[PDB]
């Protein structure tokens, strides 16, 4: 049993964080998530889905579930950059890690959410060393460097998978690059994993992004 | 009060995780950090300090004890650098965010600290990268990345395993190939190069607690 003292800790534990159950509806939220959400009261939460929450976030609410069940069926976590207008009328980041929630003999019960906001030097063999890209260019470019594929570039862009090819085509080019392979190395080397496009914070999207140990 | 649902999601919440008092005496600890501390009972955690953990991390628990003492002098966050052997044999590098802890009157009783495993997003939060004609070697990055965070001679001397003499050495090397003429300009050039977002990859083998930001709440 937990003392009062360690409740504490659960109610301040920074974050915006709670769970879902296996169709998705909110079994717990704290009281961060509920402010940002729109709701004075975390408990109003509770027995809700995502399309039902007074927020521009329920319009991704289908790719809310998507993540979830994949959460669900494969028992892997995920990191999802999300970027939404929120009740309080402004634009937020946040990644939102996405785990397995497990009952007491361990069989998957739902999904456990965490979020937390977002807030010219070159690789060499050993050591480090030491061109001006689109709007356009630089989103396709950053969601490549996480391994998006076209298709899904396409959707969370809104524009065709033929237009996301020609975005490709001038980001190779402009890097020097002969392959799409190259061209994610020498954006690497060069830093551009670690930025997000700012044009990228005012376009509402739900994005499972490739994520790696380090080493 | 909890409910059976709360409890368990509150065993489950991902991270490395817990609160600690004024004095940096543990108050709790979930059980990812218990294990990966050495303590896989992690109430074990509770009633020791940083300098009484099982593993070797508490060689800067004396730093870990200035961050929290920090936080809770100014009430600011902090994310640190953290780097580290740990009881399974292994190095493992994170990001640890401390937070003040208040109680229900609002004033400051100690220290809540979240860690994360690095990972690419991970590093992307903190805005720096790691890599997987002005030339730096494996050893001057590491200098020059623990210069522009702070650290004194003696202390990178630690952190690489060799002498004041040594990183004296490294230092000069540095502060003619970006052509400064002291260890402030040479701050400042490297900063407004850019270094101010690379982690040198070598670092990732090498014992360290080193603060990135510091945040206003
Ligand atoms: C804002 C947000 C994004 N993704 C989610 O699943 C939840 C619960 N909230
Ligand atoms: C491993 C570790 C790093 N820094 C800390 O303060 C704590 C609580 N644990």
């Amino acid at each position: 049993h937990l003392t009062l003292e360690q409740i504490s800790l659960f109610k301040q534990l920074p974050g915006y964080w709670g769970c879902k159950d296996l169709n998705s509806v909110f079994v717990y939220a704290n009281q961060a998530y509920g402010e940002l959400i729109g709701l004075k009261r975390a408990e109003d939460c509770i027995g809700r889905t995502d399309f039902e929450m007074p927020s521009p976030t329920a319009a991704c609410a289908a790719e809310f579930q998507q993540q979830d069940r994949y959460v669900i069926e494969t028992g892997h976590s995920v990191k999802v950059l999300d970027i939404h207008p929120y009740p309080d009328g402004h634009w937020h980041a946040h990644i939102f890690t996405k785990t397995p929630w497990r009952d007491s003999q361990g069989k998957i019960q739902g999904t456990i959410f965490f979020g937390q906001d977002l807030t010219h030097w070159v690789c060499r063999a050993t050591g480090l060393s030491t061109l001006k890209l689109t709007a356009r260019e630089s989103e396709v470019l950053f969601l490549l460097l996480y391994g998006k594929k076209p298709q899904h570039i396409a959707r969370v862009m809104g524009i065709s998978i033929k237009t996301v090819e020609g975005y490709e085509a001038k980001l190779r080019s402009k890097f020097g690059a002969l392959s799409k392979d190259q061209l994610i190395d020498l954006a690497l080397d060069r830093g551009f994993g670690s930025v997000i496009p700012k044009t990228l914070l005012r376009k509402q999207l739900s994005v499972v992004l490739s994520d790696h140990t380090i080493p």
